[PDB]
């Protein structure tokens, strides 16, 4: 059937008035919820248009309409229709069975249309288009929703006024950037709807400082295991409780289901595809608290419904589908003339929600209908001569694109209007509806805000938002931290990751990773890097040091003493037949035994560590040569002792000091402890040749002292033989007990160091004490 | 006008019979080269068809043509025609001024097509493909070289006979990569051909192993001088010599030209634009040398010229454009009967290059509803009944795509078939023409090779290959060069680079970069990097180093004479009261000195400086108190003199042992030259203070043996006074002559230490023979 109302300007109309039926009938039977409220919408906007005064008030506007019925072949030969009626108005009737006349010139055709409003599914209207784009013909739709004819390199001559599915992903970003939910999950589905919504959605995500947790899709339908293991993997995330939807209304009802039946609360924003729609939570109530839904901005027009009230197939003759709308609703037959009894104002009536896109379509067509007629010849309101060729390309790209008018039967209360993008999209205008759970009773959607061009909502009505008594609800992953723990662990995500603490010792330069430096220095607090810090000249303290600094003073002291006695005593009969100048020159080794000891405490270093190994090793020779000259020098000449006695010290002294030199004493500093400040408290000559060769020579000169003192029959001066013996015991006592010690004590930072360096002090003092008994014993004799 | 011609299974049919002739007339005149020509070639393949015995043997073959003369709106509603013929039968004849009849029942309507052959230019082909998508009719054409419809997405039931620029530019790439010109530069066109086959050009060249050298583009028409500046852009380059166009017949006609009057050598490839034409080189033939075309592959065919010559209006009447052909190429018209004289045979004809092309097209048609038609219903070969609706989509998908038959009318020299690939684009098969350079008079095209799947060409007929005389012409751009010289620098371009040598001392690690090593190291030739290189222990030549080793043996044998006479003569008047003792030491001395300047010739390494240095610094101190006890212990005791002797020895061997400690004695290895190997040659011990306070005292103790030679009163032994005299001061001449020998010769390498070395060894001998002599004449005497 056509539905045609004459007039000079005539537009298209294409409705699903029926719906699938199969291929048994011509393509189903007929539908009472969407063609024909649509239909008569349309009609009543064209009368509105027709009686404006204000709009196209010189010329009327005609109407082209045909049935759709939710159909591909037949959607395709209206399609035909309109071309055949448009464009093929150029050539008459060719020949046919016609025999009356060779052509029509008047009647047969109608005028060109300029525009069809049409095409409501998502297959009908991508036919529509794609068969309207060579025909140079503007094409408007009110229902379509699917996003893939967003692209005008397909789909070039198309324009809708509801808004596309990226227009939602982009609210679902604004409304979650809002409760700053960045860690959020998806739900996709496997329908043709919902794919380029999750793909836009994905890519808005990556776009701007925000990830996604995972990304699933469901099927059309199957048994309820799939249901529960996608639902398992879902809940497999325990930081993972809020996730956006964009499936169906049936597959949500029966995701609901499952999310009851499983017993797990959650926090679930979803697509228009819940929407207002009660039978979608029926049975599921105790299950989608806090839960947010999308709705397509529509409000009820008085006026339309009005129209539709007073309606009969009586004095309304004009819709060919409207008996079969009046006998689809009301069972009964027109052959018995038994359906005058009923009337629609007794049945209650609802309102599509696309009402209003219908007429938005039809009066953004009318605005630039009447645009071009301004634009094109102002000379006059009548039609002008100069367009009766329907140019669709200017049409469309100059006046349709942009358009700047006012919603029509939009009340004082809202503030909005109709604009198309570059792509020939509608705004996208959506209403929140928060899953309030208010204590009167039942559960029901409470509107909170809506989103236009800006996100205005308020907290005032949401139940988890308004009291603030509890943490608000939202999922994060690795935000609480600061710049004192830098360490980042990601064991499978990229987006966020895990904020660990690192080691103190190493430095933090990266914020995903973390760079261990060396153990010898500790990182600085300039976020520079790690490098040295700065140490001490002095360690060791000013307590324990004073008892090594008392014993070298007491000991220089001594020997001062025993130097003075025997300067004093110059003329003794002891003295005068004995070592004298030997006896100095022991005094001026202890001196300088007692000088090396002291430096031995100084600030550690290179020079410091060779200088004091060098003392100590000095010390060792010139202690033992003074022994030995005191065993041999007192019985051979005068000359011949002292001088083989300086030439063995000197050759100690080579050997020791090319024993020290052979080798590398550095100046690293180590640190017993793993964490902790490296300070310089020993030198790098660590345990080699050298200060084996160095107790070799010293076991070599204690071993010809003990062979010296083997003596026992000398009858000159046997206290100092005595004195000189015991003192020798001493020594050697003390060098046993400090071999065994240091050899375990090695490991040991300082304590083996001082104990060897008091012991060292200790021999020393007590070889001072027995050299000068011997001289304050001859001059208490004498 | 409509040809319709009898069948079951009808046939449709697009041919621009007329051209461009501006909206003054309907679309234009009637064309006599591509339209007629190829109507007439379809009417002859469908009458062959219907007269193959093998094909389609019992049912016939209809026929459907309908103008398009190269329009938009007019191919438009020509296919209108067709969907409305096919689609629109289940319809009845709608109500209209037909006062005979309510509609037609069996005429007035043709059956359903069941394909379509048609569509030559690009846009046509266009608008066709996108308005029987949605109809699920098959297409094909037959000149459709515009290679953006290669897309399944945008044109899925579209199929052509020619191939797409992409299979020329394959072609290009393989002829390109025979020859082995990798360095070639391309010339592109702004009109609708030529930019996709540029991309699928340079999309080929980046994908394996080939680069471009520039990309230029040509727009449609303007003054000759953005052709010289884009010429001259081109022969910018020295190296750039080979060239490939994809531009059309006038502008490589004008291209040729403008190189003719610039008067450049080039070798130039073109695409399918250049062709056999003969026009594009009128004037220009000194300019096209060289060169290699493409050519379309089409074969002459004599059935159809055949045919065509046995042409006249009066036995055919079907073709209604055949009366406007005729009055187009014969000026007369037939009201006044005078068209039967001329005569078709007489003008002599030439068949298009597009006729085996659509030949080749409704043969492949013909072929794919034989094979449905055994393949659906094999009972019998009359029309099956469950085939009346043509379904396009299995008719499509299932047969046209895949087809197996050898060419018609197929000469038995040529080997080639008709298949189709996955998106329904026709094989690559073209010829290969050379300008050839024929002694004979003029140059014209030669066939030399054919390419279908494999470039199968031979250079027998290649003027520029067939002798070998000289080199290949190629353009390369950074080939010639091993793994010798691995240095790459790259000005401008980043697939060629340019291949340079490198530092010889610098390793070679990349082919990108080269990586310069330190001085103090040769790479090696394992290829692993630049690290140390072994060097020799010793480095002094024998015959140099015997000179040294020579004098310190001569005075090893001096000092050993002296003590053995001093030994001997003990009982000598002039050693009795002098330094027995004294002489024994500085024969001692004299001994350690010739030790330490042999031993300074040793291999050099760190323990070798310290002992040297060491060595070196001990000898002078020991000469220095050898002086200074002749001079003191001859008169102050005779046993304090030895003792402050040493104890002052010893004191200078501490101060230069902690002078030589407390610096850093590194081993490092200093080469002079930039790029030599480096030896350890010289010292890390340089200029520092350790040799800055060894000679201060140096100086002191010259000073001191001058203060003590003052003595110039000595009536005892006055001989050796004097020798000792005369050897201080050949000590003294000798050190300050080193002294700015050594401070300038320090920059050299191995001259400087000789030298001292030498010295060092002349002033121990000199001392050695100076106290020699007193004794030996002390022995003369007594």
């Amino acid at each position: 059937k056509v539905l045609t109302l004459e007039g000079d300007l005539v537009l298209g109309g294409l409705f699903p008035v029926h719906q699938k039926g199969g291929p048994a009938e011509d393509c189903g039977p007929v539908n009472e919820h969407r063609g024909i409220q649509r239909l008569e919408a349309m009609l009543f906007a064209l009368d509105r248009i027709n009686r404006d005064p204000h709009l196209l008030p010189g010329v009327r506007l005609g109407a082209h309409i045909l049935d759709s019925c939710s159909k591909d072949t037949h959607a395709l030969e209206q399609a035909l229709d309109f071309v055949r009626a448009s464009l093929s108005r150029g050539a008459d009737g060719s020949r046919h069975i016609c025999p009356d006349g060779s052509y029509a010139t008047h009647g047969d055709a109608p005028t060109a249309i300029t525009g069809v409003i049409g095409g409501s599914y998502s297959d009908v209207s991508i036919q529509v288009a794609n068969l309207l784009r060579l025909f140079q013909i503007p094409q408007i739709s009110y229902a379509s929703t699917s996003a893939k004819l967003s692209d005008k390199s397909r789909y070039d001559y198309f324009a809708r006024t509801v808004p596309p599915d990226f227009f939602q992903a982009k609210a679902m970003a604004e409304i979650l950037r809002f409760f700053n939910w960045t860690y959020v999950s998806t739900v996709a589905s496997e329908g043709d709807y919902g794919e380029t919504g999750i793909e836009a959605f994905e890519l808005e995500a990556r776009a701007r400082n925000i990830c996604v947790a995972t990304s699933e899709k469901v099927g059309r339908a199957m048994s309820r295991a799939a249901f529960e293991g996608v639902v398992r993997a879902l809940l497999q995330k325990p930081s993972a409780r809020v996730a956006v939807l964009f499936t169906r209304s049936e597959d949500a009802r029966e995701l609901l289901a499952a999310s009851q039946r499983l017993n797990a609360s959650f926090t679930w924003v979803a697509s228009d595809g819940w929407g207002a729609l009660e039978s979608v939570v029926a049975g599921s109530e105790g299950a989608a608290e806090g839960a947010i839904t999308i709705e397509l901005a529509s409000y009820p027009i008085s006026d339309f419904a009005s129209y539709f009230q007073s309606l009969d197939p009586w004095n309304n003759s004009r819709n060919p589908w409207f008996r079969e709308f009046w006998e689809q609703r009301f069972r009964c037959s027109f052959r018995q003339r038994d359906c005058a009894a009923h009337s629609l104002r007794a049945v209650p009536f609802e309102q599509e929600s696309k009402i209003m896109f219908v007429v938005n379509a039809v009066y953004a067509m009318a605005h630039a209908l009447h645009n071009m007629h301004r634009a094109l010849c102002p000379n006059t309101t009548r039609l002008c001569d100069a367009m009766r060729p329907v140019n669709g390309r200017r049409l469309y790209k100059d006046f349709v694109l942009n358009v700047k008018f006012d919603a029509p039967f939009r009340p004082a209360d809202t503030h909005n209007e109709v604009r198309f993008d570059r792509f020939g999209d509608g705004i996208g205008r959506y209403n929140i509806f928060t899953y309030l759970r208010a204590g009167s009773g039942r559960y029901r959607y409470q509107k909170v805000g809506y989103w236009a061009e800006g996100l205005t909502l308020d907290t005032s009505l949401i139940p988890w938002a308004s009291p603030s008594a509890g943490p608000l609800p939202a999922s994060r992953c690795s935000e609480p931290c600061l710049q004192n723990e830098v360490k980042s662990v990601q064991p499978g995500e990229v987006c966020c990751w895990l904020c660990i603490p690192c080691q103190p010792y190493e430095y933090r330069l990266d914020e995903f990773t973390c760079a261990d430096c060396g153990l010898g220095y500790w990182p600085n607090a300039s976020l520079t890097g790690c490098f040295e810090l700065p140490q001490e000249y002095i360690r060791w303290g000013d307590a324990w040091a004073v008892g090594p600094v008392t014993i070298a003073c007491l000991g220089a002291l001594a020997t001062l003493f025993v130097l003075g006695v025997f300067v004093r005593h110059n003329a003794t009969p002891v003295v005068k037949a004995s070592g004298r100048e030997l006896c100095y020159i022991l005094l001026g080794g202890v001196f300088l035994c007692y000088c090396m000891t002291f430096i031995f405490i100084a600030k550690p270093s290179t020079a410091v560590c060779t200088l004091r190994r060098l003392g100590l090793g000095t010390a060792f020779s010139v202690c033992y040569s003074a022994l030995l000259t005191k065993t041999y020098r007192i019985a051979i000449s005068p000359a011949s002792q002292v001088a083989i006695c300086l030439a063995l010290i000197s050759g100690q002294l080579l050997i020791v000091v090319a024993w020290l030199v052979v080798e590398a004493p550095g100046t690293g500093k180590e640190t017993a402890p793993e964490r902790r400040e490296v300070v310089t408290l020993r030198c790098n000559h660590r345990d080699a040749s050298m200060l084996g060769s160095l107790a070799y020579n010293v076991l070599l000169i204690a071993l010809c002292t003990l062979y010296a003192f083997k003596t026992r029959k000398c009858p000159e001066n046997f206290n100092e033989a005595k004195f000189i013996g015991f003192t020798m015991y001493t020594t050697c006592i003390i060098w046993l007990a400090f071999l065994p010690i240091f050899y375990v004590t090695s490991s040991d930072y300082r304590v083996q160091t001082t104990t060897m360096c008091v012991s060292v002090s200790l021999s020393g003092s007590v070889v001072l004490g027995c050299l000068f008994a011997p001289k304050l014993y001859i001059i208490l004799f004498q």
